[PDB]
């Protein structure tokens, strides 16, 4: 199974944006698209936390369903966020699988980064 | 090999926080995980608007110097994934929904800052539907 990472560079290929194989540095116009598109993805995920709590305020009892806006939201950001790494060439689960590795027992992704040159 | 929403449910487990299904949770939880969403974003916003000074300056970036970028970014994926878990919600499923109705996009006009729009006729991902199926097995 592809994982979400390998999906954003299907979905960079399928509309022609830039997904380069190694860590490449960035025009600034793709370091300020990527800052707009995690800024708008946040936004939604903050108001859709803010429609639950304001729900639950109220004493309405939330269903799993009510849930669906919020997940779509955080899977947008994801979305994003796995983007900028994608598109600044750094494969997202080897920078994940090092900072999995110091939360769960220091992350060096300056190591992550350099062993991905080559 | 694990997926990293699945990693995500290894660390909570490693740490003594989650549920199997979709759970509404408390409202603290939800304050929470807004916080820490809030904090990660700002470490990457900050990182994306140091490099851009950097290159306004005129100074040409190298590889190494996306280290710190790619570490918030990643910190950010991790509370995100982080979120979606104390949910009980699986990532993935949701995640997979997401892409499909976003490969769908690729005909779509494109906005002057490189952002795919949608195409006539486009539909969203069910993400409703996703839940339903997480929450009846
Ligand atoms: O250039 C783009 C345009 C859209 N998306 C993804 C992120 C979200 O999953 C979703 C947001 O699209 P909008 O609903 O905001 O148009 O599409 C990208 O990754 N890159």
């Amino acid at each position: 199974p592809p994982t979400n990472a390998e999906r954003l560079h299907e979905f960079h290929r399928a509309i022609g944006a830039a997904t380069p194989e190694r860590p490449t540095p960035p025009p600034p116009e793709l370091l300020r698209l990527r800052q707009t598109l995690l800024d708008e993805e946040s936004a939604e995920v903050r108001a859709e936390i803010d429609h639950l709590l304001a729900r639950q305020a109220a004493g309405e009892a939330l269903s799993a369903g009510d849930l669906a806006p919020l997940a779509h939201a955080l899977a947008d950001l994801l979305y994003v966020t796995y983007g900028a790494l994608d598109q600044l060439g750094i494969d997202a689960d080897a920078v994940f699988a090092e900072v999995h590795r110091a939360n769960l027992s220091p992350a060096d992704v300056r190591g992550v980064i350099e062993r991905l040159q080559h």
